[PDB]
């Protein structure tokens, strides 16, 4: 609760900042708290290597099956940063 | 709230996300929460001494989100974005945990 404890918590704060500084990797994460999208549906709704550095951060899962690739958001802390910015954000 | 208004505003939102990704500039922004501190102050709460300190405020002043305020004596920073400010409040509900 305190700027100390924050301070400690620092380096692991400005890393997920850091994922999400890429429009691309925002627009992604921001699909993503609705639910598991593919590749595909994915392509649908950001209409755009960003899901590489996504998978690398951690903050992303894979699904796959014969068919296609499946993405979740696994890190709840990135779905509570999105979701904070549509309250700070939306006018 | 939706998405496609989210994605009109993507630049922007990423933009301040990448003036906060920086260690130094996040911790920089939560002292300045708090209220106006000089350069010397903000030395003694962060605990990063120079030329690192005004390279990461620097940093902070061309963003536009920290403003200066200058007398005979010293420089000191005051944030002034209120959107850097809630992002701060809602990292701490994020990030706290006992």
């Amino acid at each position: 609760m305190t700027r100390e404890d924050m301070e400690k918590r620092a380096n692991e704060v400005a890393n997920l900042l850091k994922t999400l500084s890429h429009p691309v990797r925002l627009m992604l994460v921001c699909t993503l708290v609705e639910g598991e999208f593919s590749v595909g549906e994915l392509e649908q709704q950001i209409g755009i290597q960003q899901l590489g550095v996504l998978r690398e951060s951690g903050i992303v899962e894979t699904r796959r099956n014969i068919k296609q690739i499946f993405y979740r958001l696994t890190e709840a802390k990135a779905a509570q940063l999105v979701n904070a910015l549509y309250t700070i954000f939306c006018a």
